[PDB]
């Protein structure tokens, strides 16, 4: 594997290109809190939506302020498009940076995400402009490959990975349709089913503190190392990524959770998962679903190659997230197959979800990795060690 093409730094364009009549370019300036409620709006009434138009994310300024000024960031990586008489946002593409190993060549990358068109303003061809144009600015700086993921089928996705579900408050996810009454069961029945113990049972398991840095970066990276293609950790990552600031952050966004052994003292587990609410479009009794995402994790145990031990550690430890989440007042707790996630989700009731979210690499060739599933979109243990990042 390698780049596809060498980009001439001579070439790059000073200028972007031309847009539609009426609009112009604007870098946003998310350190401003209108230009951060600016892209806020934006978002709230026109990301991605289900295809049913029951839900659409409703990621929260706080974690725009945290996924967007991230160790490295840039305003000329986030890239707006306004109406030239009412000022209006009507566009967005952000990116951030990172280093990526892709079966064990270290590269740097831009991540790209929220890119968004205006209802009224899509299937007019912008998101080539878009996307052109954010490549320009990144290769300005230097930077010529990129890594995100996308519903949508695009070429060459490098892996795929199926949604998966875990209903923590079940009649709330029920009365908004998120989760059906199967044919033969009662509202009791899926209660039960869905219930969790009051308290954790990993012994040591405490949040994770700032004195945790440096021994969560070390297992972190040798664990991600297990995998094709992997997120490249550096310490600031692990600090703004990892570990919510309650001082400066008013809403938490970043959850994180310790093993601190009973007996050695050392931190052998981690895991963690990040808050992004869904606004519930068109219903009677609820306007949001509170949802908690698993995101990074690692444990000792994976470096024994003792699969049968790692499923044990894991039932445990991710169980522990669920109740965690749930006393978090989470209404559900959803996952990738990516990471050794088909050894936990099925039997700890995560649901199936619809579809899958692919995985992609700008400029950059390389073999497709395995994303957790098999042909059939079911959850295999023979289909993992490929995909090592996460992405919001
Ligand atoms: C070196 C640095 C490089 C940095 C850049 C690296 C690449 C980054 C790539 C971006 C990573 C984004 C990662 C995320 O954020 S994924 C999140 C995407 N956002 C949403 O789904 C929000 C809701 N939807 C919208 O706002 C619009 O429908 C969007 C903007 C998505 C499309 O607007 P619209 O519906 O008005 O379409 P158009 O008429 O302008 O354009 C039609 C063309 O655009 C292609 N299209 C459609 N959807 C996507 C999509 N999700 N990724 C890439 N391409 C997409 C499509 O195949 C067609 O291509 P083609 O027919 O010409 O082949
Ligand atoms: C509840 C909801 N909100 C907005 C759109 C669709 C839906 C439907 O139910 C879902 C519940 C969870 C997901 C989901 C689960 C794990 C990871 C993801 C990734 C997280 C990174 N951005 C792309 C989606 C989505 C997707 C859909």
């Amino acid at each position: 594997g390698g780049p596809i093409k060498i980009i001439d730094p001579e070439k790059v364009s000073k200028e972007p290109d031309a847009l539609l009549e009426g609009f112009e370019w604007a870098t946003l300036d998310l350190t401003n809190e209108t230009e951060l409620q600016e892209l806020w709006d934006l978002l709230t009434y026109h990301y991605v939506e289900d295809d049913n138009a029951m839900f659409r994310f409703r990621y929260s300024q706080s974690f725009l302020h945290w996924a967007l000024m991230s160790p490295g960031w840039k305003k000329e990586w986030h890239v707006g498009v306004r109406a030239t008489k009412s000022r209006k946002l009507v566009a967005s593409i952000c990116g951030v940076p990172t280093e990526i190993n892709v079966r064990n060549q270290k590269l740097k990358v831009v991540e790209i995400n929220f890119l968004c068109i205006h209802k009224k303003l899509r299937s007019k061809r912008l998101t080539p402009v878009l996307i052109k144009e954010i490549t320009r600015r990144c290769y300005l700086n230097g930077i010529y490959q990129a890594i995100y993921t996308a519903g949508v089928v695009l070429p060459t996705p490098v892996s795929s990975c199926r949604y998966y579900h875990r209903p923590l408050d079940w009649l709330k996810l029920y009365e908004v349709g998120f989760s059906p009454l199967p044919a033969g069961s009662t509202k009791a029945r899926q209660i039960t089913k869905n219930h969790l113990p009051s308290t954790t049972s990993t012994p040591g398991l405490r949040p994770m503190e700032p004195k945790d840095i440096d021994t969560v970066h070390d297992l972190l990276q040798r664990y991600l190392s297990r995998f094709a293609l992997n997120q490249a950790f550096t310490r600031e990552e692990v600090d703004h990524w990892l570990v919510h600031k309650p001082e400066t952050v008013k809403e938490q966004v970043v959850w994180a959770y310790v093993v601190e052994d009973p007996e050695t003292h050392k931190i052998t587990d981690f895991f963690s998962f990040y808050n992004l609410e869904s606004t519930v479009i068109q219903n009677p009794k609820h306007d949001n679903v509170r949802a908690a995402y698993l995101y990074y994790y690692a444990t000792e145990t994976a470096f024994t190659n003792n699969m049968k031990a790692l499923k044990e550690r894991l039932l445990m430890l991710m169980n522990d997230a669920l109740i965690l989440a749930k006393k978090a007042h989470f209404d559900v707790f959803n996952a990738l197959t990516l990471h050794d996630n088909p050894l936990f989700l099925e039997q700890l009731k995560f649901g199936a979800g619809d579809g899958q979210l692919h995985f992609y690499l700008y400029n950059y060739r390389t073999a497709p990795v395995p994303g957790g599933v098999n042909e059939k979109n079911l959850p295999d243990e023979k289909r993992m060690g490929g995909v090592g990042i996460v992405m919001l």
